[PDB]
């Protein structure tokens, strides 16, 4: 079979319906990995993100800080500040954990949230093509809607055509879990 992403418009929801299939190939016995971010809020109030890893790993990713004043670069989001190593804490050996042997086992690759990093997108390019590179691992993940400017990341994966493109509506939202598995599942059980 081949690569899944999700499109559509942002809204939130999307993410636990992946979530969900980080359940249930696992339930099938096929060891998914990769990692998702999640709203960081100590106590409900919005703080900075992280970087979960389905080996329940976390990093940080952004917290509060000052705009970038225009000689010191800094990677301001709306009030947080993100940084790339926040990411590679974690976010850069789970897209390509070893490989060797082949046939039966597979991999499937986890990434939500492609799209708002699009401008500091620099390691993703890259580590996302080690990936589509390993012919085990099933990318798996979450990319706005192709309207105006290419996003300098999701272009990497854009390239492939051959990726499903599953657009969520707020409909049938909470439908769309099994429909990405039976993509992910055409591959020969």
């Amino acid at each position: 079979a081949r690569h899944v992403f999700l499109t559509g418009p942002p809204g939130v929801g999307k993410t636990t319906l992946i979530h969900k299939a980080s359940e249930v190939l696992k339930s099938s016995g096929v060891p998914v990995d990769g990692f998702y971010t999640e709203e960081v809020r100590q106590g409900g109030r919005r703080i900075g993100f992280d970087v979960v890893t389905l080996s329940g790993t976390r990093g940080p990713l952004s917290r509060v800080g000052l705009e970038p004043p225009p000689g010191k670069r800094e990677c301001r989001v709306g009030q947080y500040v993100v940084d790339l190593t926040s990411f590679e804490q974690l976010a850069l050996p789970v897209l390509r954990n070893a490989d060797c042997s082949s046939g039966p086992g597979q991999r499937v690759c986890v990434i939500d949230e492609i799209g708002k990093m699009e401008l500091f997108s620099q390691l993703f390019i890259q580590a996302v093509r080690q990936t589509l590179s390993t012919p085990g691992t099933i990318i798996l993940g979450t990319i706005p809607v192709p309207k105006g400017k290419p996003l300098a990341l999701v272009e990497e994966i854009r390239n492939r055509k051959d990726v499903k493109v599953f657009n969520v509506t707020k409909e049938n939202r909470n439908h769309l879990l099994p429909d990405i598995v039976t993509c992910v599942q055409s591959s020969r059980k």
